[PDB]
């Protein structure tokens, strides 16, 4: 019955991956925003610029109030709300309904955005990670506790305004091809996975394994951009920066403020490399690779001058909390996250990204020795 749930997932490009769920009695409609890189179950309830509507706790005979605060810092935003429960459902998902712990915004700062479409959030990782502490129960806990959904899902998110599957409680054959490749979950709190070689047009990186995972590696759908720590960060840019030296950029543009044009049609994609992350596979000295085109790190933004160019800004971001495998990387690929094995599974997505002469690619099985090594402690 996954065909149920196939495309039921939209979004405008760089806001967010969301998908329809009801709260409470009677039902109401909300567009709750996919997020791998939180715990919280969060909704607007409250009246916001940003907001066409919200939760209205009074209306919902099934709501319950905990009596307890909660706020979350994200990177960026950050909201603070009152806690309770309430009965929710996901239209395009499996046909249950769960009594879920709800946090209901009554204040945020650079969280909703302005013409996202979505009015929630729906924190998908570990209760580890949850505000205001692990014994709020996250809403797919609270999902296969009450339900026989199986304790997995799987994200195909397809890039660009855009759309994309979360298939709640399995996998779907029909949106990936060639063999689906696993890698650990490391630590059940993010969704933390070990990278252990990284090369850049097939030239290795040649780092030690650890700084690719300095602090940690994580999947995160509610992040766009694939984010690096320092000193990876500043390799790989250096490492595209001489692939693509033959044009000339703003340095700004390598900082993702300064967005680069070519005319239409023209963007010269064979000088960007193409990237490989190795992750640590299921057997010993086993990984795997995923292959990242340059159309998933220059993410088309409009033009805001009067041509109708191909503008891009650069997707990849210095980070100082390790490596993030964002949105960006995780489009044209589908993505199993299989919490009952405690692994993450790749495939190629059947909404792959186009390429002249290159394919995004999941490839296995390699030999790496000592792949223990790469974590950081
Ligand atoms: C370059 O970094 C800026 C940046 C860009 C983006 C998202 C975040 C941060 C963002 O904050 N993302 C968090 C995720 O939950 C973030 N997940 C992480 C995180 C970071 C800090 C604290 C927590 C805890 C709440 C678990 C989790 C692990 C990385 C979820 C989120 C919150 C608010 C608005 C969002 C997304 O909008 C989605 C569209 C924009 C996506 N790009």
């Amino acid at each position: 019955s996954f065909v149920e749930m196939v495309d039921n997932l939209r979004g405008k490009s760089g806001q967010g991956y969301y998908v329809e769920m009801t709260v409470g009695s009677p039902p109401q409609t909300l567009n709750i925003l996919v997020d791998t890189g939180s715990s919280n179950f969060a909704v607007g309830a409250a009246p916001h610029p940003f907001l066409h509507r919200y939760y209205q706790r009074q209306l919902s005979s099934t709501y319950r109030d905990l009596r307890k605060g909660v706020y979350v810092p994200y990177t960026q935003g950050k909201w603070e709300g009152e806690l309770g429960t309430d009965l929710v459902s996901i239209p395009h998902g499996p046909n249950v309904t769960v009594r879920a712990n709800i946090a209901a915004i009554t204040e945020s700062d650079k969280f909703f955005i302005n013409g996202s479409n979505w009015e929630g959030i729906l924190g998908l990782a570990y209760a580890e990670i949850a505000r205001p502490d692990d014994s709020l129960e996250p809403f797919f806990d609270s999902l296969v506790k009450q339900t026989h959904v199986p304790n997995l899902f799987s994200l195909q998110l397809c890039g660009a305004s855009v759309g994309g599957s979360m298939i709640i409680g399995g996998i779907d054959h029909s949106l990936y091809t060639g063999s689906l490749w696993y890698t650990p979950i490391r630590r059940e709190w993010y969704y933390e996975v070990i990278i252990v070689r990284v090369e850049i047009n097939g030239q290795d990186l040649k780092m030690d394994c650890k700084e690719y995972n300095y602090d940690k590696s994580i999947v995160d759908s509610g992040t766009t951009n694939l984010r690096l720590p320092k000193k990876v960060f500043e390799a790989a840019v250096k490492s595209i920066k001489a692939a693509s030296s033959t044009e000339k950029f703003p340095d700004g543009f390598w900082l993702g403020e300064q967005l680069v044009c070519w005319q239409a049609g023209t963007t010269p994609w064979n000088i960007f490399p193409v990237i490989s992350l190795y992750l640590m596979g299921e057997v010993t000295n086993q990984s795997f690779r995923i292959t990242i085109l340059p159309q998933q790190y220059l993410r088309p933004v409009e033009d805001v001058a009067t041509s109708q160019d191909d503008c891009y800004k650069f997707a990849i971001s210095q980070s100082s909390t390790g490596t993030v495998m964002g949105a960006v990387i995780m489009e044209g690929f589908y993505v199993v996250f299989d919490r009952a094995r405690k692994r993450i599974g790749f495939a190629v997505s059947a909404c792959h990204v186009h390429d002249e002469f290159r394919t995004a690619a999941v490839e296995g099985p390699f030999v790496t020795l000592d792949m223990e090594d790469c974590g950081y402690n």
